[PDB]
C-alpha cells in the first residue's frame, strides 16, 4: 500500500510556538510529491501534549463495562454537556509502559484491580493537527467493584464510575451518547471481539 | 414549562460556567486557556480551573463505500504529526475536509470526495460524530458512509492525494494490524464492518 518513508521527507526544522503545561510546535519540511518530486517547504502547526495510554474496563462473567464519567470543557462548544462518558487513561510519562501507566489509572480513576490484560489498538486521534497517539488494552475486571465519588475531590480529574452492560454501552455508541474517539473504537473492537474474548478469558 | 433534555451523564451546562478564555498563542489554529468552575460529584463548586485547549476547527469525513463490489476506496497521505510515533507520515485515511461557515457536514464530504478521490458519491448516510481528544482539543469530525462505485475511482490533488481502492475486508485487516491507525478511519472502518451486510441490502 504506502510507499513513502522517512527518507522521502526532509524535516528542515521545528519550533515552539507557545510552551505552557502542553507545547504548540511547527514542523517545517519537504516531500516526495506523487509524481516523484519535492515539495516547497511546508508549514505545520502541531499540538504536543503527549501520547495516551488507554483501558477498556470488561467484565466477562457479568459481560458488563465500567464507564468513567468527567467534564471535558473542550467538547462544549459542539456537545450537550462538557461531562463525558470515558474509558479509563493517563499520560505516559517518562519510561512507563502503556500496560502499567493503564493498570496505574485503573485503580486511581475507577478504583478496580485489573487482572489480565489484553492489547487492543493503538491510534492517532488526529494526524492533521496532533502528535498524540493512543494505546487502548483491554483489562479483565470484577464491575462489583467499583469505587464511588469522592468526599473531598481531585478537582484536576473528578470521576463517577458508571457500570452498564457490554451491549448496552455500545448502542449508546450508535447512539452518539458516547462519541469521544478513545470510548468509540474500544467499544467497537469491544463489539466485534466480544465473543471471543469472554471464551478466551474466563 | 418544558421538561430538561436527557442526558447520559450526571451534570448539564448549566452546571459549569466559563469565567474567560485567554488566548495563549494564534495562528490558522489557535491555542485558547479556558478559565471555568463547575459542580463536582460531591455536590460541591470547584475552584478556578485552567486548560490549553487546541481549537483547530472542525472536519467533515467520508467512507468510501461500494456495495455491489464490498470495495472501500482509501486515500494515502502525508501526515507529519505521526512522524514520531509512525514507521511512516504517510497514512491511509477517509475523504476529509474542514467544514466551516454556510456548509453542511454531507457538502463537504461530497466535495472533497472529488477532488480527493474524483469520485462521485451517490447516496450518502449518517454514519456518526466523534470528539478527537475532548482533553485538550475541540475538534470534532463527523462521518458519513459515501455510495462509491469502485469502477470509478481516480484527480485534482493526485500529486499530493494518492488514492487506493481494496476491498471491505483487506481493509479491515489493515486496522486490525494496525498499518490503518488513524481516528477517523478505525472507527470508520469498524462502524462498517459492524454494518456493511444491512446497508449492502439498504442500498441493493
Ligand atoms: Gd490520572
Ligand atoms: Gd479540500
Amino acid at each position: 500500500p504506502v510507499t513513502f518513508g522517512k527518507n522521502d521527507v526532509e524535516i528542515i526544522a521545528r519550533e515552539t510556538l507557545y510552551r505552557g503545561f502542553f507545547s504548540l510546535d511547527l514542523y517545517r519540511f519537504r516531500h516526495r510529491l506523487f509524481n516523484g518530486q519535492m515539495s516547497h517547504e511546508v508549514r505545520r502547526e502541531i499540538f504536543e501534549r503527549g501520547h495516551a495510554a488507554v483501558l477498556l474496563p470488561f467484565d466477562p462473567v457479568r459481560d458488563e463495562v465500567v464507564l468513567i464519567e468527567q467534564i471535558r470543557i473542550a467538547a462544549y462548544d459542539t456537545s450537550e454537556t462538557p461531562w463525558l462518558l470515558e474509558m479509563v487513561a493517563g499520560m505516559i510519562e517518562e519510561g512507563e509502559s502503556v500496560e502499567d501507566v493503564a493498570r496505574r489509572e485503573a485503580i486511581e480513576e475507577a478504583g478496580l484491580i485489573v487482572k489480565r490484560t489484553k492489547p487492543v489498538l493503538s491510534f492517532l486521534a488526529s494526524p492533521g493537527g496532533t502528535s498524540e497517539r493512543s494505546s487502548i488494552m483491554v483489562g479483565e475486571v470484577d464491575a462489583t467493584t467499583a469505587s464511588g465519588i469522592h468526599g473531598l475531590a481531585d478537582e484536576n480529574e473528578d470521576i463517577r464510575v458508571h457500570v452498564v452492560s457490554r451491549e448496552q454501552a455500545y448502542q449508546w455508541v450508535e447512539e452518539g451518547k458516547i462519541d469521544n474517539a478513545a470510548s468509540v473504537i474500544a467499544l467497537q473492537w469491544l463489539q466485534l471481539h466480544h465473543q471471543a474474548l469472554k471464551n478466551e478469558w474466563a
